[PDB]
């Protein structure tokens, strides 16, 4: 399983979502999960992310491990997310700030 980490948070671009094979993505009011038994590891997504916010499992940074089981629990509750749409309007001041997990809207 390929899984999205915080930088998605608040940034929420959704390229990702047009490159995925099998449509794993779900989606939440500011962040996108990957579900983990539909994934299928293409990694077709992880160049896509302009927030640089996807990663394998394993390699998903120390200090992100959280992100694996939330992507697991989130992809359960929020609806499939299949088309582009347009990033949150601030998306780019958010880009690269550090800790966005508090701001996570279930
Ligand atoms: S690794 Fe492939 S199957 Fe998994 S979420 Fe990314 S694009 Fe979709
Ligand atoms: S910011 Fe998030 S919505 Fe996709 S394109 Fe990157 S994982």
């Amino acid at each position: 399983a390929f899984v999205v980490t915080d930088n998605c948070i608040k940034c929420k671009y959704t390229d990702c979502v047009e490159v995925c094979p099998v449509d794993c993505f779900y989606e939440g009011p500011n962040f996108l999960v990957i579900h983990p038994d539909e994934c299928i590891d293409c990694a077709l997504c992880e160049p896509e992310c302009p927030a640089q916010a996807i990663f394998s499992e394993d390699e998903v940074p120390e200090d992100m491990q959280e992100f694996i089981q939330l992507n697991a629990e989130l992809a359960e509750v929020w609806p499939n997310i299949t088309e582009k749409k347009d990033p949150l309007p601030d998306a780019e001041d958010w880009d690269g700030v550090k800790g966005k997990l508090q701001h996570l809207e279930r």
